[PDB]
């Protein structure tokens, strides 16, 4: 009996080289056609089981336009009919589904997010400036007890400029019984997510749903 | 110029029938491997652009277990049971609002994603599972606001917890709260408040202060 968990480093490396790392530490030949090509950013602190380590794979296979087959009893890797980094950030102080509804707000049409409930942590496909970003939010969002949320579709105002308006008036003071509390703006389906204790957040929610006229 | 919409109606027919019906519709030739078999129930009462006609059938392969490749010059099928699909128009408001709501009543053997385009969404899920999801959006979709909050609870059970607040609502027991709505994810035990805000705020402390 034997059970290995590995720690993925590869930065700006080809997509045979990954490919390589993974059939070597899943232990399964792959069939990689001739057109598939490019250099691929995959970086894992947390060590992966066997199927995690798989569950990557795909994501990095998908995130870079490719699929896998079985073609002969083996797998096949050809195209499904922009430079994407991938980072698999684990949760330390809460469940993983706790945060995926306040990151997610923050990733775009080409980027991408799952959770590896395993793991108890999260893979991202997104730029290399916006996943030190995002791994910087899911830091600060980790230390909190609670991560109860709400949730303000917005119809009269911008998301971008309501959430703008609230972090000036917390700052400055002028937001009575907000100091603690934090907004996520979502552009795609223009809304805020409302965060923080439970007094400061339901105060903000009224602030925010006043602001809507 | 010529542009059209259409409505599909498949129940338990061949696979190798849909992706003849979907060809005849985007006016693409697909090459299906032999080991392709199956019987699929898609339903789509909504009028789809070509686009929203293709998302649909790649969920189905999907779905069903199989991908579409650019192989040989050409779109080939090739793998990657009593599922139906089913594609439902959201027709007060915009699909995003009522997609975190309706997503805790699906599970891991279905699927569930948005079509913007046509305000629709697509789940795949058992025919008895569908019927009850379709008739809790058809429900939903009435209101104005969609507006609502999420309690993580740490101590409690969210169905016991759920049946506690819907019985102070009811008898009046709950203060200022009325018109609101709570749905129980078991999954992530957490509760979804819903309803005009005035009422939703009410409930928000009513149920933080059942957690102990």
């Amino acid at each position: 009996q034997q059970e290995a968990h590995w720690t993925i480093n590869l930065k700006d490396a080809d997509i045979r080289e990954f490919i390589d790392q993974i059939s070597e530490i899943t232990g399964e030949t792959f069939v990689v056609d001739p057109r598939v090509k490019g250099q691929v950013s995959v970086v894992s602190k947390a060590q992966l089981s066997l199927s995690e380590v798989y569950q990557l794979f795909l994501s990095v296979m998908s995130t870079h336009g490719f699929t896998v087959v079985a073609q002969g009893d083996q797998a096949r890797i050809v195209p499904n009919a922009d430079r994407l980094e991938t980072r698999v950030i684990q949760v330390q102080q809460s469940p993983v589904s706790e945060l995926i509804p306040l990151i997610r707000p923050l990733v775009p049409q080409y980027g991408h997010l799952a959770a590896v409930p395993s793991a108890n942590a999260l893979i991202i496909s997104d730029r290399s400036a916006n996943i030190a970003r995002i791994e910087d939010v899911i830091r600060q969002l980790d230390q909190k007890g609670s991560h109860d949320y709400s949730v303000i579709n917005l119809r009269y105002g911008w998301v971008m400029d309501a959430a703008e308006v609230l972090n000036n008036a917390m700052s400055r003071g002028q937001a009575k019984g907000a100091a603690g509390a934090q907004v996520i703006a979502d552009a795609r389906t223009n809304r805020l997510i409302i965060l923080g204790p439970p007094q400061a957040r339901a105060k903000l929610v009224q602030l925010a749903q006043s602001l809507d006229t």
